[PDB]
């Protein structure tokens, strides 16, 4: 039973969950990978990894992905959670130098992952391994776009580091802009393409229906994370959360902020339903009788289907994952699964 304040009947009724058939193998393979890359200590991997549901989250999203593509995405995503944890810990412990160096190494590795496969920082080596594998699926033009997007993500994380160190809470619009980067909207959107086996031409992926459907899917995910992770984030002195920006710059109470975030989340769903019709119509138009047209149509249709799957995957992930279960921690400011 989902807590009343977080429950979204529309998701539960109109966005039925899906699960990729590779999930059982995926869960164990990512667990092994976390252990082999030493991204988490062995006993924490044993106690916590499965319960974190990181593979479940990706397997409920990129339906139809080749197993190897799903595996690389899942490893990358688990890495990404561990990076969020590292960033948090560096901030909490005032490790400005260690963060600066990691930030620099990630920019470098992103451009030449092969060279960093056995780097001394296991977090960098893990990143390089997943990124090298992601770069092996589609042409270099897709790789360059992924890299362009992720350079931007790294810098958003740096801005977060400085906000939290300088005690700054972003304004609401400032936050909403930053959140498209810290949640990595365009990375998850990029990864739809290797999942359906086709780098989409700019003309296709920048079609206003495709763009808007892709945006709304990610806005839902980010803002629903904000709604559900708010307790953990308040407990851990995190300042980046739509609710926190509203309490700060619009003078709402906690109750009022939760309500306003919920409303913005619900609106995302019905805005998506409307644009989804246009995106699927676009998918139909691409099927003009030609082989290429059919390829493009099928890929857009699969991608839009997965933009829809993201809603239900993110929704349930927040109620299933140990990551947000702050009520169960002895110290609410220090999640048990992070390296402190
Ligand atoms: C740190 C969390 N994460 C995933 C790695 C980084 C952008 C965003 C996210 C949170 C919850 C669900 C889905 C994505
Ligand atoms: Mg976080
Ligand atoms: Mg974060
Ligand atoms: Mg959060």
């Amino acid at each position: 039973a989902v807590p009343p304040s977080l429950r979204l009947p529309v998701i539960e009724a109109a966005f039925p969950r899906q699960l990729h058939p590779y999930w059982p193998k995926l869960q164990e393979t990512t667990r092994t990978w976390l252990l082999e890359k030493r991204l988490m200590p062995a006993d924490k991997v044993e106690e916590y990894a499965d319960g974190l549901c990181y593979t479940d989250l990706m397997a409920g999203y990129y339906l139809g992905a080749p197993d190897e593509v799903l595996q690389a995405i899942a490893d990358y995503s688990a890495w990404f959670f561990v990076w969020d944890d590292r960033h948090d810990r560096d901030i909490v412990h005032g490790r400005a130098g260690a963060w600066r160096r990691l930030r620099g190494l990630l920019h470098t590795a992103l451009d030449s992952p092969g060279d960093h496969l056995h780097h001394e920082d296991t977090l960098v080596a893990g990143f390089a391994d997943s990124v090298r594998r992601l770069y092996a699926f589609l042409p270099a033009t897709w790789n360059a776009r992924f890299a362009r997007h992720f350079h931007t993500v790294i810098e958003a994380y740096d801005r977060e580091f400085h906000n939290r160190t300088r005690g700054i809470v972003p304004g609401v619009e400032e936050y909403l802009e930053l959140r498209r980067l810290t949640f990595a909207h365009w990375i998850w959107t990029d990864l739809l393409e290797p999942s359906s086996g086709c780098e989409l031409p700019d003309a296709v992926r920048k079609h206003p229906a495709y763009r808007r459907a892709a945006l709304l899917s990610q806005e839902f995910g980010a803002w629903y994370n904000d709604l559900c992770s708010l307790p953990k984030e308040i407990a851990g002195d995190e300042v980046h959360n739509l609710g926190i920006s509203l309490i700060t710059h619009h003078s709402l109470t906690l109750e009022e902020a939760i309500g306003e975030v919920r409303r913005r989340v619900e609106e995302c769903i019905t805005e998506f339903l409307a644009v989804e019709r246009d995106a699927l119509r676009f998918a139909d138009e691409l099927a003009d009788g030609t082989v290429r047209g059919k390829e493009l149509s099928g890929a857009v249709r699969a991608n839009v289907g997965n933009m829809r799957n993201w809603f239900s995957s993110v929704y349930w992930f927040h109620h299933e994952s140990g990551r947000y279960m702050v009520d169960s921690w002895d110290d609410r400011s220090t999640p048990p699964y992070v390296n402190n």
